[PDB]
């Protein structure tokens, strides 16, 4: 949960986003703690949708096991609310970040986007 280490974790992350706008992901400023699915103007699957419209709201400790495996950590959510017939299908252009410490710092760092 070091932010500053979390910033050079985020390079990586600006392949496909950005804080303020929307690119091949959406933006992330203001994401910790929203409902998952609803940044502006993004176009999101199905499955990364229905978590949000199932409650999931990005907390440190939802988006920090999220960033290993995105469809797993989204379809165990919904399964586990009993909506496991949400849960079909896959994400878009899926990314993992296997290192623990990356995702903790990571997630520090994006709740310094707003
Ligand atoms: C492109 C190959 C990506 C990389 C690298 C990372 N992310 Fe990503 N992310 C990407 C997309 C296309 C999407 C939306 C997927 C969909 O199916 O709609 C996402 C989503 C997120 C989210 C959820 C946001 C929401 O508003 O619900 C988060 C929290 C997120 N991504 C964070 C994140 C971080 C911190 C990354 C670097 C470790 C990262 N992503 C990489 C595509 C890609
Ligand atoms: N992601």
């Amino acid at each position: 949960q070091d932010a500053k280490a979390g910033e050079a974790v985020f390079k990586q992350c600006m392949t496909c986003h950005r804080a303020d706008k929307n690119m091949v992901g959406p933006a992330l400023a203001g994401v910790v703690g929203r409902k998952a699915g609803t940044a502006a103007g993004f176009t999101y699957s199905p499955l990364n949708h229905n978590s949000g419209e199932a409650g999931l709201v990005w907390t440190a400790d939802n988006i920090v096991p999220y960033l290993a495996d995105p469809n797993a950590f989204l379809k165990k959510f919904l399964t586990e609310k009993g909506k496991a017939d949400q849960a079909v299908g896959v994400t878009k252009m899926t990314f993992k970040l296997a290192n623990e410490q990356q995702r903790k710092d990571v997630v520090a760092y994006l709740a310094t986007l707003k």
